[PDB]
């Protein structure tokens, strides 16, 4: 009886759900050449979460662990939960909320979290982490920091880490659809949240933007995901049974309370649209706008085309 | 017609709605001596936020605007909300979302986010700044970088700043109680949140307090907040009309299902208790458990005492 909603949001007040920074944008790319397999911003409409997502705003995109010394002053880090309960491989693919850039550099700040460690001084430690590198093992629990400084931190410090900044390697560009590569293998537990194919009848998957600091990025400093962290947080609170095979979504103004544009939402967990045939579909739409649920439908309900015509 | 409700999300997957960090206890401080008037987690029932509160968690904590030169090489910020959308004195305290800790230092990581400045090269300014300081302007939409890494921003620059740590001032502790100087007059508009103050019949103000880098603190490291930053997103998007005087809460095991504790939620936005006598109250309670609405109740409804005697 618990029947289906999504938040009452305006769109520009909800986060991305891959890193910690308002949405400013929605975009469609159907001729672009990447899988779409993000591990965080993932969840089913009754509140399965997948792959490596939280429910908490404050984990996306965030990283825990305690320091060994690796060769060459690199800096070793055992991988726990955000919240410092441990952390044990063959479970999930990473951490919870663990980051899901594999295509450049993570420059990151951290700080101590132990208490009594904080009662004096500096609890910086910058570094950065390329998950490209051969010493990249999220799902076994470990990374390496490089070049950090302080470049000498005692074994066994609890750090929680965020990304300062992304960054191609050289002589690329940054592309944000490309996720790490977790290692090991991964047990059917333990298994990365699914790829999403593109749908039928005309549509397109719908893209949530944020401006983030990831310099030269195939995007121009835009980090897309499949779904606002609110949503998750929304679908996990809720946990209303699917009644359907697709939700149908109208985005609308708030100020003259008429319909902008049609979307549908699949149960797997992602929102697609019909753009207006030679135009940015829902890019041009105001940000200022709220999803709200009309009803399920089936997989062949056929959206107003979204947009202008360029 | 909509009934009131809290999230149902365990308090320690919740955050902290004056610092982006998990929750990871709740706590009574009866005695302590100062006011408590947090701008920042304050939100009616019924889903109006006040002070500096915003729905956005990835803004808690934030603030973002344009470099100038200010004497003797301090780098002087003009305001903006985080968004990017002009920031106007005389409506509220301070942007959305900006920091409310007025008694100590905070140490700042500041990333450019206009996209045509991020093509290339690092992004990143850090500095300090004192709150306490006679150039902290909120109110009027300015304020000083300290001791700005690199020392010479060009003018002009955008700019979103997160506190990495906060720090005490030189021979005092830092109290994470203590909110700004706004500066200016206020007016009506753009009132403070106003003070909480000590209910009755033995009720004391329940606190839920994260782990932070907020070194050298009256508190070792724990930031505490009236209300977490989902049941603040929660009342907004819920617009609940408030039903009675004060809303019961229970505080369930999510693996007994039993109630742990009787809490009261009050229209103006904060949670209270009664402690055991001679205990700690909530802070012994499980923080995995999950915040329940049983009904409405008047002012007077007496809570069983929760916790430990010692
Ligand atoms: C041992 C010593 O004096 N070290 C100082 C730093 O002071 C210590 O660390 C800070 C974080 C604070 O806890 C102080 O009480 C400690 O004694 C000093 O840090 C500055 O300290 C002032 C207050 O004294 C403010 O908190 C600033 O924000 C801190 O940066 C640093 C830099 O001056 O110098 C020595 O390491
Ligand atoms: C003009 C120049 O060569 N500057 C380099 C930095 O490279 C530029 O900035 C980075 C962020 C990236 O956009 C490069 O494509 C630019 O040319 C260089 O930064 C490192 O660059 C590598 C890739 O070249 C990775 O992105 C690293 O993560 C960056 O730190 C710095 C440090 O090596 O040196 C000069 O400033
Ligand atoms: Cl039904
Ligand atoms: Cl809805
Ligand atoms: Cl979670
Ligand atoms: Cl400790
Ligand atoms: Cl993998
Ligand atoms: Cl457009
Ligand atoms: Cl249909
Ligand atoms: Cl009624
Ligand atoms: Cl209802
Ligand atoms: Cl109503
Ligand atoms: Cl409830
Ligand atoms: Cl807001
Ligand atoms: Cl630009
Ligand atoms: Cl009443
Ligand atoms: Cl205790
Ligand atoms: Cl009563
Ligand atoms: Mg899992
Ligand atoms: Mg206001």
């Amino acid at each position: 009886t618990k029947q289906f909603s999504v938040p009452n949001l305006p769109l520009n007040v909800m986060s991305n759900s891959r890193v910690p920074s308002l949405l400013n944008a929605m975009v469609v790319s159907p001729d672009q050449a990447q899988v779409v397999q993000f591990q965080n911003g993932r969840c089913t409409l009754d509140g399965q979460m997948l792959g490596t997502t939280t429910v908490s705003a404050s984990c996306v995109a965030r990283f825990r662990g305690k320091t060994f010394q690796a060769p060459d002053n690199r800096l070793g880090i055992n991988l726990a939960e955000i919240s410092g309960e441990p952390y044990h491989a063959f479970e999930s693919p990473a951490p919870l909320g663990f980051p899901d850039f594999g295509d450049g550099d993570w420059h990151v700040t951290a700080t101590k979290v132990t208490p009594s460690q904080l009662e004096a001084n500096d609890p910086v430690v910058v570094g950065n982490v390329q998950p490209y590198n051969p010493q990249f093992a999220p799902h076994l629990g470990t990374l390496v920091v490089e070049n950090p400084t302080p470049d000498q931190v005692a074994t066994g410090t609890d750090l929680l880490f965020n990304i300062t900044w992304l960054s191609n390697r050289a002589n690329n560009r940054f592309n944000p659809w490309v996720i790490p590569n977790y290692g090991s293998t991964l047990t059917e537990a333990a298994q990365l949240a699914p790829s999403i194919f593109p749908p039928g009848f005309g549509e397109t998957i719908v893209y949530f933007n944020s401006t983030f600091p990831a310099v030269g990025a195939t995007t121009h400093a835009a980090i897309p995901c499949l779904l606002p962290q609110e949503f998750v947080a929304h679908f996990v609170n809720e946990q209303a049974p699917i009644r359907g095979e697709a939700a149908l979504l109208h985005y609308i103004d708030p100020d003259t309370h008429r319909n902008l544009g049609e979307f549908k939402i699949y149960p797997e967990g992602f929102v697609t649209c019909v753009p207006n045939v030679g135009g940015t579909g829902p890019q041009s739409l105001p940000t200022n706008g709220v999803f709200v649920f009309v009803s399920w439908v089936s997989r062949y309900y056929q959206l107003k085309p979204v947009g202008t015509a360029g």
